[PDB]
Order: C-alpha cells, then structure tokens, then sequence
DNA sequence: GGGATCTAAACAATGC
DNA sequence: GCATTGTTTAGATCCC
C-alpha cells in the first residue's frame, strides 16, 4: 500500500507543475507558499473554457489509469467515515427525489399495479422530460437546504 | 428496495 | 511538506 500506483493527476495538478516552474522563474523569492498561494487562484479564477481540455487530461488518465489496474489501485485513504459511516449528516433531498415524491402518487394513479420502488423508474424518464427551469426549483431547495447541511456536518467536525 | 443523480473527508504533485 | 484546488471513492438521497 505504501508503493500505492499514482493516482491521475487532475487538472489543477497538470497546470500547477507547468506552471509552477514558470512561476519560479518570473517571481524572485518564488517562496513555496507564495507560489502555491496564488497558483491555487489564478487556477478557480481561469475560464471554464481553459479547465474544460485540462479536465479532459485527467478524464483520460483516470480512464486508462482504471483500466489497466485490475485490483491494485488507489483505495480512498478516508478515516472515520471509511467504512459505513453509522451517523454521517443527512443531506438535502436531490431534486430527482424531490419530484419522484411528487410524482410518487400519480405514477401509481397512472398504472394501479406498480411497486412504490418501480415508480422511481416513471419518474426516471420524464427526469429527462422536465424542463431545466421547471426542474431548477427543486435544485435551489435543495442548495439551500445545502447551506443548512453544511451546518450539520460542520458539528459533525466539530460539535 | 427502488432507479438515477449527489455529497463530503482526504488525498493528488510540483519546485523550493 | 506547502499551498493551491481537482479527482477519489463508496455510501448517500425519495417516499411506500
């Protein structure tokens, strides 16, 4: 585990060592923290046009990486919530369910033979269906409950 | 359980 | 290792 096989560098890692280099030659002092500081910057602040193709060099080595190691592979090194993490924060209600609970009392009115789990499977392909701003509500209760969860889990940090 | 998208802790590497 | 932020991973999210 300790020879643990690289994992694909994202994209933030492909321009940070490009980049990193260049910087060390414009910026005199080139001081690992200040370097770093505001490379991490300039990266989030770059147009998605510019993270799209470098997203696309991890996507690829991510793709082949997983691939070609059958068992041997990188493990997600988590900590407490390792394993089935028994009391993890509850997170906002997706979108999709939101509307799956909506529609959950038609579906079985549409056809009075299905189980309450296979009127998920209705509710599937009208997701594709439903309009971007018709689904856009449900999207922002749910980023708003978000910022409420954000709480949750920051007790879970930290009581 | 059930489809079908989602989330957050932790790690991923360069050049000093 | 640092700091930046992005991919990792594997449960997690609805009602009945």
């Amino acid at each position: 585990v300790q020879d643990r096989v690289k994992r694909p560098m994202n994209a933030f890692i492909v321009w940070s060592r490009d980049q990193r280099r260049k910087m060390a030659l414009e910026n005199p002092r080139m001081r690992n923290s200040e370097i770093s500081k505001q490379l991490g910057y300039q990266w989030k602040m770059l147009t998605e046009a510019e993270k799209w193709p470098f997203f696309q060099e991890a996507q690829k080595l991510q793709a082949m990486h997983r691939e070609k190691y059958p068992n041997y592979k990188y493990r997600k090194g988590e900590t407490k919530k390792k394993f089935k993490d028994p009391n993890a924060p509850k997170r906002p209600p997706s979108a999709f369910f939101l509307f799956c609970s909506e529609y959950r009392p038609k579906i079985k009115g549409e056809h009075p033979g299905l189980s309450i789990g296979d009127v998920a499977k209705k509710l599937g392909e009208m997701w594709n269906n439903t309009a971007a701003d018709d689904k856009q509500p449900y999207e922002k209760k749910a980023a708003k409950l978000k910022e409420k969860y954000e709480k949750d889990i920051a007790a879970y940090r930290a009581k």
